[PDB]
């Protein structure tokens, strides 16, 4: 199994109150549903994403990413969110993420078009 | 089928000489392969994303994103990158992003985890 | 006067326990020095940058960034740091911050020359 | 002097048609004004940064960083941009950074407050 595979797999809430629920697979795929707390968006979109399934064991973290493209049967944002970070293990596990939301745009807007934040995410 | 499905479907090349290999579903799924010109990698590596399959008629840019971890049968970078950004069609269609690749490092390096870029693939 | 030149003036602390000591002018301007608890830094580096002087009135914070450049009379770590956020009034009051810190490389390496992250200052 | 005092001093343009204007100092210093084609700006905005005046001499950039807060005489877009990036000095001599936009938001909206992009700057 992936070294993480059992610490990644489950619910995981950030600081906004979204809702990430992800299962990793052996090969080190990430499968789930993200649903926003905020922005334009409802219910569950569809994830998918990758991470190490064999990370360094001298307590570094485990390096992961997923993507959201923010259509799904009751909205379309015209939009993408990638998150990038890693998996922290231990009695409070955290992923702790930067991301990058680049919305469609025209050419003459592509100057405008991503935003650039950062979340973390609990089991709690 | 998606939009742009036949549009993003194919062989793309970045700036640096890398190359993503990634077939468009009509569900908005993304998959396919990645190899890096740069940097601590050998040959191709999984990737997974998704894209929106249903973009505005306006002229804008269709929104996706995707992850690869640096893990294959050949090494380990212990890290992640996922690329943000848009499927802009016409004669010479171009995916423009943004990056972030985070590297799986103890808590006392958290702060320098993540690098930031930007990639324009081509079709030539 | 600025409508937070007082709020912002002084001396604040991030999460990594660096030190931000700045002066804000009537005119829009950051003074002070920066000491940064990690990296390629001992003591005091020059920091210069802007606020805005007339923030709206409806809550919103107040938009600022200032630049570091990693050389003074102990070191030169070949590098600069420009910190992009916003101060948020009140009682808890805050700078929160996205960073980018980019190291002076050659063009082979000019992908992997920039760093991403984010800093909370606090007044304690 | 600054090693590359005069290869940064004088007027730059980046591929939005912005117009860059700025004097090194010998000391680290940068001043100057910026005047956006794009976004809510009009005329010139103060701006002022740092960069690295001893640069290594392997061939390497020399890291730099600059601030504008887009408030001036005409409008104030409670927002500021910070540039971070390198100059490259030679027959084609390019400023390439990249830069985070942060607007004074609520905290309500915080998540949506910054902006990420890239800028490249050549004397012509
Ligand atoms: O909301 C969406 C989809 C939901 C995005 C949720 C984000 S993912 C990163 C983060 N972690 C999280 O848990 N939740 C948030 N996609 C278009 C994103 C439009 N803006 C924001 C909201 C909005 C809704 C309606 C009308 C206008 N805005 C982005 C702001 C922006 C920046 C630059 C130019 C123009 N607009
Ligand atoms: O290379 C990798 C995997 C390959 C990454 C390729 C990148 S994806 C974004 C971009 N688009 C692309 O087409 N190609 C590049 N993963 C660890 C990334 C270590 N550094 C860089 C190289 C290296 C190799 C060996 C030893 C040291 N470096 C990142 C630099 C850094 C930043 C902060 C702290 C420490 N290190
Ligand atoms: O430390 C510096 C100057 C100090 C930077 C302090 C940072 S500002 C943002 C943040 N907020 C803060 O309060 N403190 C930190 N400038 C070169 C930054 C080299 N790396 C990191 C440390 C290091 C020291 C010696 C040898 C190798 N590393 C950056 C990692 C990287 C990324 C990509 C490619 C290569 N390296
Ligand atoms: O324009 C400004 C000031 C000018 C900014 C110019 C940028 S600096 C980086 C780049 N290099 C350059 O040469 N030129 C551009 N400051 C507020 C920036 C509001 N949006 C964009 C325009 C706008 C004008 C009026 C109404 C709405 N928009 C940012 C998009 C956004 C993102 C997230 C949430 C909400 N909005
Ligand atoms: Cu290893
Ligand atoms: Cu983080
Ligand atoms: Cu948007
Ligand atoms: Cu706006
Ligand atoms: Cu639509
Ligand atoms: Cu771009
Ligand atoms: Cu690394
Ligand atoms: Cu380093
Ligand atoms: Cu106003
Ligand atoms: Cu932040
Ligand atoms: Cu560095
Ligand atoms: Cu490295
Ligand atoms: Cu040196
Ligand atoms: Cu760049
Ligand atoms: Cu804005
Ligand atoms: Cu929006």
């Amino acid at each position: 199994m992936g070294r993480d595979e059992a610490g990644i797999t489950g619910t995981w809430y950030n600081q906004l109150g979204s809702t990430f629920i992800v299962t990793a697979g052996a090969d080190g795929a990430l499968t789930g549903t993200y649903e926003s707390a905020v922005g334009n968006a409802e219910s569950r979109y569809v994830l998918t994403g990758r991470y190490d399934s064999a990370p360094a064991t001298d307590g570094s973290g485990t390096a992961l990413g997923w993507t959201v493209a923010w259509k799904n049967n009751y909205r379309n944002a015209h939009s993408a969110t990638t998150w990038s970070g890693q998996y922290v293990g231990g009695a409070e596990a955290r992923i702790n993420t930067q991301w990058l939301l680049t919305c469609g745009v025209t050419e003459a807007n592509a100057w405008k078009s991503t935003l650039v934040g950062h979340d973390t995410f609990t089991k709690v």
